[PDB]
């Protein structure tokens, strides 16, 4: 599936949404 | 539906999930 | 703050993120 | 960080939040 990162997705991935945990918003990278 | 708040939902509401925007995680209050 | 809707935000609002509750992804409308 | 799954996290992981993408809510597993 998809992995949560900040500040943005890395090479090979593309951003498809967000995650929410530990108080912040993360990019969901798929 | 549901309204995003921090740090928590108010009287009359119940927490049902999360929101993610402006870099942070908010409670979704229903 | 912001209100969760599907399929999209209404006039007067702008989409700023997502909400997650009851199993689905909602627009966070601010 | 954390990986998005449905319906729930697997052994070795803990649920810390949610992900939102492709229209659905996923568990964020850390």
């Amino acid at each position: 599936a998809c992995y949560c990162r900040i500040p943005a997705c890395i090479a090979g991935e593309r951003r498809a949404g967000t995650c929410a945990y530990q108080g912040r918003a993360w990019a969901a990278c798929c």
